[PDB]
This record gives structure tokens, sequence and C-alpha cells, in this order.
């Protein structure tokens, strides 16, 4: 009976059971085959000299499905400790995820793994039900992606969907950049992954750059030593909120302008305004990245700059946000008016892919 | 620019345009050819000779797919005088008819019609919208059949949906039987459409299958004489009432099968008895059949004497209430709103024919 919940994130999959109040199977989404069968998660790291290691999937989409599948296969067996052809399913994807794609994905449950029923959601989307909320705009910053969600009546809008093709990994590798630059070294991938950590543990969302960016080199009161797992330890400056900066500075690595709030009206201004109104005040934001201090009344700020005078604008920034795509299908999965939303191999049996083809979830 | 109406009854078919607060089109769904390329409508009507053309659409469910095809191509053209690749197209499905049958249609139709867009709904909705509801058991006593449709702020309850076979041509096949008694013809179709020109025009479903029944051998007061082409008129008893009320009497053949009434009654009751109340309190006459005056009044018995006293129940009963289905509809396809729903030439090239079975409304 009981479904199963997994945001096949970029970098990450979150992956658990339906209702659960949260997905038991978080691990790195990769793989590697021989260099000369392959391996995945944590083990898949665990070889590195032995191993090719690549990421499945890239800016929240599938592209070698081998490695794919050989995460899939893996996450029943070698994970989940169930039967595919034995649960209820349910897959996450990107906006604007192409069609083919998304009908290939449902190719191989039935085919491959003969799994009973199953359906697909937008990352997004399930973020929203995470929120209680069937529309707004949402934020899901991933480790590689992010877009800006139209959506209403629970039902999004593509023509207004926002991508904004940058996230978690862009600034971890920034930061080290920033860094080896203010004498210190990595560039060794396994560097880098040190680098997320201290990103994630120290960085912060300036509400104020150049206020915060002096007071940096002015005061100091405003940064710490890092327990570096060599033993040396170190701390520092301007960056702590000049790494999570670029988020609103899509010319601090180069990039191409525009950035996020902007994207965001960007995203919105292309909504018939009579949604607008009620899109305002409902910012979600979901993925590792938006987990940020100080972001939330950073944005606020932000949009309200360009959001006219008297509107009210509310971004919420669930506490939990960093699952809901998951948290999401946990809930969808496990429901009711959702039975007949599923797909059936009796059904998928007499179709093909096209059959997937429907609405909003 | 203009989107189309197609009312594909049972046994009939009503056509015009969106808004189009007339449909132009209502004719014989019917295709024949010679005994021994084809023809089409009323045309087929005068040949009971050389033709031994068969009605389509099988009780509400086609069936000569390559036949029925005529039908439509004999309306744009013929008929309307009008353009398929050029018009947005709405078509009223079968209250549960098979997934087969849907992709089917839906195909055929771009495929060997390059429509724009095309959309299709159950018939026993619109009637439904056509009254200004969107809730409340609705009944498409039309030709062919009958059904019983619950409804739910726009959504049916499959599961608690009945439907009965009688309807119609379903009382005329039997009316030409009740006749040879008072000894006389009625035997060929010839004959056959006589009766329902006369059905339609006498018959009636009154009130008491008794004290009515009673005022027989009494009170010859009020009875009639048709005066048929054969010039020679003809008198009837209580087949001015025994033939339509036969609704509320299967027994009438052997119909081991529920009274029309009960089955409403039986379906309303399969729903969720917090509703019930509305889908009570809310009941439509959505066919042609649905005619025989004075049935007003008469329902309310029928049921409320199964309907739990502290109550209230109203049966929605239009003028119109012949076309409602096809009115109902030609609504849905007038609205800036209803593309959003639309299956477009490209919203089918690239998601297969099954892009239709899913909607928001
Ligand atoms: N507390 C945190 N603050 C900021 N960033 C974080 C935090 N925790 C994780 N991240 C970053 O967000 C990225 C992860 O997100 P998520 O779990 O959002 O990715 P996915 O769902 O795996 O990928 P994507 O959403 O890009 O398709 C991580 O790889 C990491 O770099
Ligand atoms: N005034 C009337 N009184 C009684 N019966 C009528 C009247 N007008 C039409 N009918 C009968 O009701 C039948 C028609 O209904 P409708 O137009 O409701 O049929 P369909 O569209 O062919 O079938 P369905 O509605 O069951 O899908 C006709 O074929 C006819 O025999
Ligand atoms: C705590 C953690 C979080 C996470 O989300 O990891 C994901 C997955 C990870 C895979 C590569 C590493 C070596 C192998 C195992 C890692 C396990 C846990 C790492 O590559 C990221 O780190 C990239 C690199 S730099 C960044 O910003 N994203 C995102
Ligand atoms: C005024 C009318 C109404 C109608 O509803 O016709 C429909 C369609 C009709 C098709 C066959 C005939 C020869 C051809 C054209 C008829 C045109 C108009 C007839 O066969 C019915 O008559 C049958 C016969 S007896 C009955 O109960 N249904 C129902
Ligand atoms: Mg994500
Ligand atoms: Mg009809």
């Amino acid at each position: 009976t009981t479904a199963l919940v997994c945001d096949n994130g970029s970098g990450l999959v979150k992956a658990g059971f339906a209702g659960d109040d949260a997905p038991r199977a978080v691990f790195p989404s990769i793989v590697g085959r021989p260099r000369h069968d392959s391996y995945v998660g944590d083990e898949a790291q665990s070889k590195r000299g032995i191993l090719t290691l690549k990421y499945p999937i890239e800016h929240g989409i599938i592209t070698n499905w081998d490695d794919m599948e050989k995460i899939w296969h893996h996450t029943f067996y070698n994970e989940l400790r169930v039967a595919p052809e034995e649960h209820p399913t349910l897959l996450t994807e990107a906006p604007l995820n192409p069609k083919a794609n998304r009908e290939k994905m449902t190719q191989i449950m039935f085919e491959t793994f003969n799994v009973p029923a199953m359906y697909v959601a937008i990352q997004a989307v399930l973020s929203l039900y995470a929120s209680g909320r069937t529309t707004g705009i949402v934020l899901d910053s991933g480790d590689g992606v992010t877009h800006n969600v139209p959506i209403y009546e629970g039902y999004a809008l593509p023509h207004a969907i926002m991508r904004l093709d940058l996230a978690g990994r862009d600034l971890t590798d920034y930061l080290m950049k920033i860094l080896t630059e203010r004498g210190y070294s990595f560039v060794t991938t396994a560097e880098r992954e040190i680098v997320r950590d201290i990103k994630e543990k120290l960085c912060y969302v300036a509400l104020d750059f150049e206020n915060e960016m002096a007071t940096a080199a002015s005061s100091s009161s405003l940064e710490k030593s890092y327990e570096l797992p060599d033993g040396q330890v170190i701390t520092i400056g301007n960056e702590r909120f000049r790494c999570p900066e670029t988020l609103f500075q899509p010319s601090f690595i180069g990039m191409e302008s525009a950035g996020i709030h902007e994207t965001t009206y960007n995203s919105i201004m292309k909504c018939d305004i009579d949604i607008r109104k009620d899109l305002y005040a409902n910012n979600v934001m979901s993925g590792g990245t938006t987990m940020y201090p100080g972001i939330a009344d950073r944005m606020q700020k932000e949009i309200t700059a360009l959001a006219p005078s008297t509107m009210k604008i509310k971004i919420i920034a669930p506490p939990e946000r960093k699952y809901s795509v998951w948290i999401g299908g946990s809930i969808l999965a496990s429901l009711s008016t959702f039975q007949q939303m599923w797909i059936t191999k009796q059904e998928y049996d007499e179709a093909g892919p096209s059959i997937v083809h429907r609405k909003c979830f």
C-alpha cells in the first residue's frame, strides 16, 4: 500500500515513504561506473581513486539515465529495502521538464521496475502544499537550479516561470575562490566539499551588503574560526555574506545579470494581473540554499523596491523548507482525492508515455 | 477564432457555435447505404427500401468509428458549411465511457481533421452548468440512454453514477407493441418513426399509475385520436401514459433493473451523506426523453417518500432542458479561461492522445 516519495534533487535525493513526516534516505545524487558494477550514494563516493563519479542528474534534470536507474534500483534495493513493482510511487521533476524526459522517466518504472502505479510532480508545486498553499511564487534553490514558480489553485504557469540557472554548488565553488584568494588552498574536488559545509555552517544573507561590507573591514565582530578537519583552524571576513550575496549579485562570478528577486518580479510580471496581487504575499522557497539567516527580511525589502507602494509582500520561509519538496510528496502521496490521480500499469500498459500527461498534480 | 459545440446524443446530434444561444445543428446520428458510397442524416431517412442504415453511437458509446466519421464530416460541411482545422472543438463524452474510446476520437479528430484544439466533457455536467449549478444529481434521459450523475462543484461521482439503458427509442420499439392489441400497424422503421412522433406528441408521465389509471373504464372523458399520415385517425387509452410511465415500472418489460427515481436515489445514496443534501436539493432533467410534462411535481413523490423527512427537494427542470447538454457546453466553449483546458494541435503532436483525460474544472 505505502506509496513512496523521492525528490531526485540535482545533488541530493530525498526519499522515504508516504505521509512519513520525513524522507528516510537522503543521500548523494551521483554514481560511478568502473575506471578500468557501478555504485551509488556514500559508497559511490567512498571509492574515489578507483571510481569515475558523476552526477547522473544535472540542473535538476536527468541526463545519463543508466546511472539514474543505477540509482533508482539502488534506491529500493541497495537503499530502501523495498520492492519497486510493489508500492505506489511518486517522483519529482523540474519546471518545464522536457516531455520525452518526463515520459522516458515512466517508461522505466513499469518497464524495468514494473512499479505498480506512479505519478510525477514539480519539485516546486510540492513545496507549495508543503506550506499549506495551492497558489504562490516559490523559490526552490537546490544545489544547482533556480526557478520562480507562479502557481494557482495549485496549477502552475509555464510561460511565466523564470529559471535562474545557478545555485548551491555555485556559491560553494564561488567561495573557495574568494578564499584560495585570501591566502588559502583548495582546488581539489575533495576540498570543494570542505568549503560547502563551511559555506553552510557560517555563511549568511547580509540584510545589507555595503552597510555590512564596510563593518567587515571596519569592525570584526562578525566572523569566526573553523575546526578545519586537518586540525589547523581559520576565520573569514566579508565572505560570510559575500558568497550568499552573489545570490542578488549574478555579477559576482561573471554570470548574466538579473538575479533573484528580480527574476522573481521578472516572473510575476509575466502573470495576469488578476493574480499578481495574491501572488505577492506568499513567497515560499525550498532547497538547501534558501536555508539562510536574514535571507528572510533581506528579500522582503529587495522586492518592496519593485513592489509597488501599497502592496503587502510576504515571504514564507518554512522552517523545514529543505525537504518541503519531498515532504509535499509524503502528503499528496498519502492522500485520498489523489487516488484517482495515480498512473497505472493497466493504463501505462495500454497506452505508452503520453499517458502521464495530466494536470497539475 | 471561434469554438464549437457538438452533442453526440446517443441517437441524436445537436450542434452550433460557442455562445450561439441556439445550436444551429440538430439531426439523425445515423449512417446507411444500399443493401446490394454512403448516406448520412435524414437523407438516410428516405431510404427504408434501399438502405438498411444502422445507428452509430451505441447507447451513448461509439461503435462503428469508420462510420461515425461520416456523421461529423456531414456536419461542418453539408450542414453548417464550415471549416474544421480552423475552429476550436468541444465534444460531449459518454458518462463513464472507457479510456480506449477517448484517445480515439481525440486522435482521429486531429489526425483526420487537423483541429486547432479540442476538449471533451461528459454530457451530464454541461447540463448541470447549463442551469447555474455545478452540484446536484442530473439525469440525461436522452434517446438511447438515461444516466444519473451526482455532481460536486464540477466533479462527477463515477463510483456513484447510475446508467439505465431505457430511454426514448426504448419506450418506442415497445409502443409499437402495446398497440398491436387494439390491432394496428407499426412494424417497419417507416412506421417506427411515426411512433416517437406520437410518443413525444401525446405520451406523458402524469402521476398515479392507479387513481390516474383508474379513469379508465372510467369517464371516457380524456383521451384523443391522432390523424396519422395514412389519413386514418386512431384511438388510444391508457397508452397516452402507459409508455412514458413505464420509467417508473421496468417490469413493463422485464428489466429486473431498478426504477429510475430509485436508481437516482440509489445514486444519491451511494454519495457522501454530507454532500447528499445539496445533490438532493438539486436534480436536473438533462434529456429529450425528460420532457413528458407534469413530470415535474411527479418525481418529488417518487423520492421524498424515500428522502428522509426533514429535508426539501427540488428537481431543476428548465424548458430547453432538451439541449441543456449542448447548451451547457456551448458555454465552457465560451470564456477566455477555457484555453487552459484545451488540447491544441501542438498539445497533441507531442503528448500522444492521452493528454485529454485530465482537467481542472
Ligand atoms: N543550510 C544551508 N544553507 C545554505 N545552503 C545549503 C544548506 N544546506 C544545504 N545547502 C546547499 O543547497 C544544496 C542543496 O539542495 P537541495 O537539497 O536543495 O538540492 P537538490 O534538491 O539536491 O538539487 P536541485 O534543487 O538543485 O535540483 C546543497 O547541495 C548545498 O550546497
Ligand atoms: N417532447 C418529448 N416528449 C417525449 N419524448 C421526447 C420528446 N422530445 C424528444 N423525446 C424523446 O427523447 C429522445 C431524445 O433525446 P436526446 O435528445 O435526449 O437523446 P440523445 O441525445 O440521442 O441521447 P442521450 O441524451 O441519452 O445521450 C428522443 O430520441 C425522443 O424519442
Ligand atoms: C553535507 C553534504 C551535502 C550536499 O548537499 O551534498 C551534495 C552532493 C555532493 C556530492 C559529492 C561529495 C564529495 C560526496 C558525498 C557528499 C555527501 C554529503 C555532502 O556534492 C555537493 O556537495 C556539491 C559539491 S559543492 C556544493 O555546494 N554541492 C552537493
Ligand atoms: C422529429 C424526429 C425526432 C427524433 O428524435 O428523431 C431521432 C432520429 C431518428 C432517425 C431516423 C429517421 C427515419 C430519420 C430522420 C428523422 C428525423 C426527425 C425525427 O430516429 C428516431 O426518430 C427514432 C425512431 S422512433 C424513436 O423513438 N426514435 C429518433
Ligand atoms: Mg530541489
Ligand atoms: Mg445526448
